[PDB]
């Protein structure tokens, strides 16, 4: 019964590499990420200044 903790660790740096190798689903899902992000830094933005009032 090898580890192979190791290597799975190994490949999960890669990642930080090309998490993504195709230059579409890269940014087009990062694209949702940043997207999504907006949403609720929007939302939560408002709520601050609501807040902030």
């Amino acid at each position: 019964a090898m580890e192979k903790v190791q290597y799975l660790t190994r490949s999960a740096i890669r990642r930080a590499s090309t998490i993504e190798m195709p230059q579409q689903a890269r940014q087009n899902l990062q694209n949702l990420f940043i997207n999504f992000a907006l949403i609720l830094i929007f939302l939560l933005l408002i709520a601050i200044i609501v807040m902030l009032l």
